């Protein structure tokens, strides 16, 4: 693992080489990433440059932490995001979110991709997370598991409240405020640890679980924002619907979860920059 001194080394060179002082953390999920292009003021760190951060395992596109203003908050973006399926251990994966903490982050925003188990959602619908189901968790796949430090939180933190009441309402709203055709989604989210995709056996399994949507990654983050005491907002950008019957003969593809990623980039960019307005400032 790391020490708490590692973690707090990092903080204090970012504090060291920035002037920027975040508020909010905003990890993009697979089509996300754009959203570093909205910020002002961006000040970009390569992970490789950062003391202790996992360096990307994805060559074709890497990693960085973006500094800057969005929509009048203090952000650090993570573009590129680390999944257990690329051979991280859950203690690198969310090793960036104690690192915001130490920033004096406040308010972890989160979005992923996700394949759709409830049969009413469509391919680029929006669903904000109301809960999650930790598969990986139960079987010892938490983030937590090792000694537990008191300065970042309690040994049995609880995960009942998990996704903010407030932020989930003034997101409902923010929704109605700019109208749009398609409602937004509210529901669970399944992490699975992939990276293959489901069979369809598997799908029914996790709609019975009472899923909406299953993807690869977040839960990890969300446990470890809770134990430090961030709030939590995130979505799921529903790319693909999950065959749910052996009669179809559609299978599920990266290409097609690349194309719903482009397609809903803007209106996912414009609802995460207008919902920054709806975070309390410190
Ligand atoms: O049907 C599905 N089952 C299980 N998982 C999924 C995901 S998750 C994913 C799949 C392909 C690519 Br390319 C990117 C990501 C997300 C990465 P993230 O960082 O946004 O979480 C999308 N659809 C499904």
């Amino acid at each position: 693992g790391y020490t708490y001194e590692d973690y707090k080394n990092t903080a204090e060179w970012l504090l060291s080489h920035t002037k920027h002082r975040p508020q909010v953390a905003i990890i993009c999920g697979s089509g996300l990433g754009g959203l570093t292009d909205k910020l002002t003021q961006a000040q970009i760190f390569d992970y490789g440059e950062i003391p202790n951060f996992p360096r990307s395992t994805v060559p074709g596109h890497a990693g960085r932490l973006v500094f800057g203003f969005l929509n009048g908050r203090a952000c650090v973006m993570m573009q590129g995001r680390f999944h257990m399926y690329e051979g991280y251990p859950l203690w690198k994966v969310t090793f960036p979110v104690r690192v915001f903490h130490l920033l004096g982050v406040d308010t972890l925003v989160v979005t992923n991709a996700a394949g759709g188990l409830n049969p009413k959602f469509e391919v680029g619908d929006i669903m904000l997370i109301r809960d999650h189901i930790n598969l990986p968790g139960f079987s010892g796949q938490n983030p937590l598991r090792g000694p537990n430090d008191e300065r970042f939180g309690d040994r049995f933190p609880a995960m009942s409240d998990a996704y903010d009441r407030t932020m989930r309402q003034r997101a409902l709203s923010t929704w109605k405020q700019m109208g749009e055709q398609r409602e937004l989604q509210e529901g669970t989210y399944v992490m699975v640890a992939g990276p293959s995709f489901e069979t369809v056996a598997e799908c029914r399994v996790l709609q019975k679980l009472g899923a909406d949507a299953v993807g690869m990654s977040t839960v990890p983050e969300v446990i470890v924002a809770r134990h430090c005491g961030l709030r939590v907002f995130g979505f799921s950008l529903i790319t693909n619907k999950v065959i749910m019957d052996y009669e179809s003969l559609e299978k599920a593809n990266h290409e097609e979860v690349l194309a719903a990623g482009k397609q809903a980039a803007q209106k996912l960019e414009q609802f995460v920059s207008i919902l920054m307005a709806s975070i309390p400032l410190p």
